[PDB]
């Protein structure tokens, strides 16, 4: 029970937890909900081999995550393309929310660009671990859960472009922060002035302070028991880079490797001079 | 618990100074000028180099037999030399953190493999400007510009750590601040190979209050000090995976066993 500077610090936590529920159809709550296995309303359908994934996409109603096509007669194929278009979708979710950070469109336009170029993926690996649980990730709003262990034997390339995320997600999920506390950090992240190439980096520190600000308070209240949650919370951005890094290795390898598949041109563009 | 805080702090800064001889402070006065004037020796060609080779007698820009003959690779291979040196210095540090002794042995070991490359580029900070590095314990200074007039793979081999050091010296800290820093970093509990990581975290946990607290004593202006830096240890080990990456290019082309072994 404190201050105004609190007060308005708070303020700032309920604004950006007000638009993250608003700018992405599956919070944390709702994945675990589901994920729990809790209700008989909310199952979903286990995709774990073959014939799991031939019944699912019968049972489950992939909304165009792979634009028409029959099967591009591999499964390793129709899956990555699959996580393809929705990252897509993610970083829409992503840039939508970006904008409601206070003075995020006041900003330089090339730097708001830079900003989201070197942050959305970043972001993405972060929420992605409210899908996942060490055995496997939700899929299609939570309507599906493809396994961990049916991805990891894809083929070759495919087989491993999602075990790092897995790895991460087991680790940052132990920390056990809600979309409250999310809602804050995905903020920090986006306000970066390390990014490469940003034109005026002052006025994105001033207001990366006032986030960190907000979110150390918003770990102490919610977390009273989390010692340095704050700091473990930072410290795990060291873990995002990695995983952004290797995979835009792993593209590089897809991209010569696969001659006849069509990588997101919104994608390219992100992962450009990267 | 701010007393246990503060005596921790202390006795971190008390055996920072006298396990590394060159402070920040110390540096910082001769990059500056403030040092008695004994301007330190400058190289920033070819000809400098030598003449301090022979004048000051560089600890190790060692003139081994079965190597030298090539300025580019002797500097390179002095870098290796100094930074061994450094390995023994971080790690009579180490032993002198609380709780670090009484961990698992090979728990030690590892934090130290995988902790001191990024000690070491956060202390070469301290030694740096945006114009060059001191060497010899501060006895000489290498120009930013002649190091990356070298070619091959070695002109670029100093200048991300230059990059590095710009950012990471805008925090303006100082050694009693550093001291806690390092000794975070060693109690890294993700390190790959560790056998038991509570220990570790728990020593880190209070590692990082105590940070927190010198921090914010020391640096009340500087809001979320803690927080930008606790950031840049992202920096740290994306330039030590760098530099792992040119030590392998060294190795794809360029073409004494003990001092292999050694070094
Ligand atoms: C829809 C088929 C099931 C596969 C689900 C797996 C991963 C889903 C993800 C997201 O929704 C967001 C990120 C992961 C995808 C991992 C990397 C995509 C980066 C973009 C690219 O491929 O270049
Ligand atoms: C603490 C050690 C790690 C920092 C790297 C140290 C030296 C790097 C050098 C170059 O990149 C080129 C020349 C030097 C190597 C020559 C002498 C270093 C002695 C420094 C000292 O004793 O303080």
């Amino acid at each position: 029970q404190l201050n105004p500077e609190s007060a308005d610090l708070r303020a700032l936590a309920k604004h950006l937890y007000d638009s993250y529920i608003k700018s992405f159809p599956l919070t944390k709550a709702k994945a675990r909900a589901i994920l729990t296995g809790k209700t008989t309303d909310k199952s979903p359908f286990v995709i774990y081999d073959m014939n799991s994934l031939m019944m699912g996409e019968d049972k489950i109603k992939f909304k165009h995550i792979t634009p028409l096509q029959e099967q591009s007669k591999e499964v390793a194929i129709r899956i990555f393309q699959g996580s393809q278009f929705r990252s897509v979708e993610a970083v829409q979710e992503i840039t939508e929310y970006a904008k409601s950070i206070p003075g995020f469109v006041n900003l330089d336009l090339n730097d708001q660009v830079t900003l989201l170029k070197y942050g959305v993926h970043e972001i993405i690996y972060t929420m992605l671990a409210s899908l996942m649980n060490k055995d496997g990730v939700l899929i299609s709003e939570g309507q599906g859960f493809m396994t961990r262990e049916f991805l990891k034997s894809l083929r070759k390339p495919f087989g491993d472009f999602m075990e790092p995320k897995f790895e991460f997600a087991v680790k940052f999920n132990a920390l056990e922060l809600d979309d409250s506390d999310l809602a804050i950090f995905i903020a920090v992240i986006i306000l970066s002035g390390d990014r490469p190439g940003l034109l005026n980096v002052k006025p994105i520190e001033d207001i990366q302070d006032n986030l960190l600000q907000a979110l150390e308070l918003q770990l102490k209240l919610n977390h009273p028991e989390s010692s340095q949650l704050f700091a473990k919370l930072l410290q795990k951005m060291t873990d995002l880079r990695q995983i952004v890094t290797e995979h835009v290795q792993l593209l590089q390898v897809i991209k010569k490797t696969e001659t006849d598949m069509s990588l997101h041109p919104l994608l390219q563009e992100i992962y450009k001079d990267l």
